[PDB]
């Protein structure tokens, strides 16, 4: 059977969920998926029968949803409720904190304050701003609202216990827990700051649109960044204190039913969704509230696969609620992120000779070491450009620059007596990269042809060619090396990859490589040993130039493709200003004074260089650079990528 067990904790979700699994029934033909329906005290049995393999599906608020995450339940977001519109799908919110433009202060200066609540207990309002600024309150923490009363000088916090903890209600008396107090709820709370009862307002992100509708009165206000700066109020997205899915599908990490949950809902809700107009409506019930799925809902998006609970929650909801939960307070160690057995190696002994100063972890693809420093398992590690791209459009920020000697030189390398190829057409040629995404061997050249065929169709264009991380069955994988599962991998296991392994593939195969401007010199004239690049000459190659014309391999000053960013090292904001003085004193000590090649850091790296105002992604590699990549993302296939765009479109 193709059955989805789905978890109620109600009598009355229960009701609904069996009218659900009924008319599915008459919708979906019988090679399609059924409901059944289990009905448990709590989301925490639910979560718990879902683990045990008793159910397979429940929707959850975030809280719930990291508690589902943790061993020994390990469920997994698949599917979520999306609101607003089609059109614009509004799958999260965003906890802010809105202070009044001028007032002085910063996150970090939140003690001696007047802090405005929604209400003690909720989200956005008290367990997110309490949660970050909990190893901030005074000790002993415990009662936390005892700590919380001797942190702000004043507050109101409806629903807190004024009668022992008066200062929790300087500002609404009684700390009423309803409407009939002023300062209650969304509104409320942004009232408080308003009327200038108190200093900050601990909000949703739009709460300020619904209470102040012309944009004028909205300039006065303000929010307060993570990293200690200011920003207006309609730029929450790079300035709240966590992002919050509203209502989310989960399900067991391995043994699913992922696929099946989402082709039931899916269906589910092209028949019986908001508009459809049935005698059964999935948004809706005539007994009770919220059964099963938000009334408010207007649909389900599919999660993308990659995404975890961790990334999905977002670095700042999980350091909060953890904080509250574990309720644990302590530079610390930076944990480097290796990719290999032999890059692990490398960081090893620098770890044991850094005293400490460094530690390391371990994953197999560049992806997954980026997901550990989204959520805090690893640290720092060194990118191509085209990786912090995807670092940054997953948060990340780049803190110091390899130098090599202002960075590389991308250029197209062809074999001097092919008299006929230029820059102009290569069309129906066979093209050798060092890997998809990255800056020499992809992004930098395939962005330059986007912008005169006007498509990313490129095994289209070129005839055959190994660009490592193409679709296996791509034209673009056919000159690849790699044999078994390895053909095309971008890896050390396919010989084709890398800046070399495209030079390789054009001496043995293709027609054009594209590579950067040291490749040929480092692999000819016997510098490089190996049978196929031994016997060979720098001269018998030349660079294809912008022009149309042709120059000799080391004339790459005049033509080359575009000047390409640095590698450099990515890691989370929070981290930046320590990262970058630990990796400022290692290199003192160990740079310029790899067992197999470009271990951690590429072999031509000089220095660390520090970036000053370029410590953004945006800002680090370029206006022309994201624009390009942004015109290539339309035919990308990053995992990673489509999970961070889920959050951040
Ligand atoms: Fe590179
Ligand atoms: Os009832």
């Amino acid at each position: 059977d193709k059955t989805v067990r789905w978890c109620a904790v109600s009598e009355h979700e229960a009701t609904k969920c069996q009218s659900f699994r009924d008319h599915m029934k008459s919708v979906i033909p019988s090679d399609g998926p059924s409901v059944a329906c289990v009905k448990k005290a709590s989301y925490l049995d639910c979560i718990r029968a879902i683990a045990a393999n008793e159910a397979d599906a429940v929707t959850l608020d975030a809280g719930l949803v990291y508690d589902a995450y943790l061993a020994p339940n390990n469920l997994k977001p698949v599917v979520a409720e999306f609101y607003g519109s089609k059109e614009d799908p509004q799958t999260f919110y965003y906890a802010v904190a809105v202070v009044k433009k001028d007032s002085g202060f910063q996150m970090n200066q939140l003690r001696g304050k007047k802090s405005c609540h929604t209400g003690l207990g909720r989200s956005a309002g008290w367990n997110i701003p309490i949660g970050l600024l909990y190893c901030d309150l005074p000790e002993p923490r415990k009662p936390l609202e005892k700590a919380v009363a001797n942190f702000f000088s004043g507050s109101c916090a409806p629903c807190a216990d004024g009668t022992d903890f008066p200062q929790l209600c300087q500002l609404c008396p009684g700390c009423g827990c309803s409407t009939l107090n002023q300062y209650f709820g969304y509104s409320g709370a942004f009232k408080c700051l308003k009327d200038g009862a108190g200093d900050v307002a601990f909000v949703k992100h739009s709460t300020i649109f619904e209470n102040l509708a012309n944009k004028a009165d909205r300039d006065q206000y303000e929010l307060l960044c993570l990293d200690n700066t200011r920003k207006p109020v309609d730029e929450y997205k790079d300035c709240h204190l966590a992002q919050v899915p509203s209502h989310t599908v989960v399900a067991r990490s391995m043994g699913g039913k992922e696929d099946l949950i989402w082709e039931l809902l899916n269906q589910a809700q092209e028949h019986f969704g908001k508009d459809k107009s049935k005698e059964f409506q999935l948004f809706s019930s005539p007994h009770g509230k919220d059964l099963l799925f938000k009334d408010s809902a207007h649909g389900f998006l599919k999660v993308p696969p990659r995404m975890d609970a961790k990334m999905y929650l977002g670095y700042e909801y999980v350091t909060a609620i953890r904080n509250l939960r574990e309720g644990t307070c302590p530079c610390k160690p930076v944990k480097w992120c290796a990719l290999s057995h032999h890059e692990r190696l490398k960081c090893d002994e620098w770890s044991v000779n850094s005293v400490g100063k460094i530690e390391c972890v371990s994953a197999e693809t560049t992806e997954d070491c980026i997901a550990k420093i989204m959520n805090g398992e690893a640290d720092a590690m060194s990118l191509d450009g085209g990786f912090v791209y995807i670092a940054g459009k997953c948060g990340l920020v780049p803190v110091l620059a390899e130098n090599y000697n202002a960075g590389y030189f991308a250029v197209a390398v062809v074999k001097k007596s092919a008299s006929d190829l230029t820059w102009d057409n290569l069309k129906g040629k066979k093209s050798c990269h060092t890997a998809v995404g990255r800056t020499a061997g992809w992004n930098i050249p395939m962005g330059l042809l986007y912008n005169k065929i006007n498509h990313c169709r490129f095994d289209e264009f070129f005839s055959e060619g190994c660009a490592p991380g193409s679709k296996k069955d791509s034209s673009l994988c056919k000159l690849c090396m790699g044999s078994g599962l390895n053909l095309c991998e971008p890896n050390n296991k396919e010989g084709y990859y890398g800046y070399t392994g495209a030079f390789r593939c054009l001496v043995e195969k293709g027609d054009v490589a594209f590579v950067k401007h040291q490749t040929v010199p480092q692999n000819t004239g016997g510098k490089n040993p190996d049978p196929w690049a031994k016997n060979l000459n720098e001269k018998d190659y030349e660079l294809l130039c912008l022009d149309g014309t042709r120059k000799p391999v080391e004339e790459y000053a005049n033509c080359h493709l575009a000047r390409a960013p640095n590698h450099a090292v990515v890691t989370r904001k929070d981290k930046e200003a320590c990262v970058h003085k630990i990796l400022r004193q290692q290199q003192h000590l160990f740079g310029s004074n790899s067992e197999t090649k470009d271990l951690l850091f590429r072999d031509d790296t000089v220095c660390l260089a520090k970036l000053h105002d370029r410590n953004t992604y945006e800002k680090y590699l370029g206006e022309e650079y994201v624009k390009a990549v942004g015109n290539l993302r339309k035919c990308s296939t990053s995992s990673l990528l489509e999970a961070c765009t889920f959050r951040r479109p």
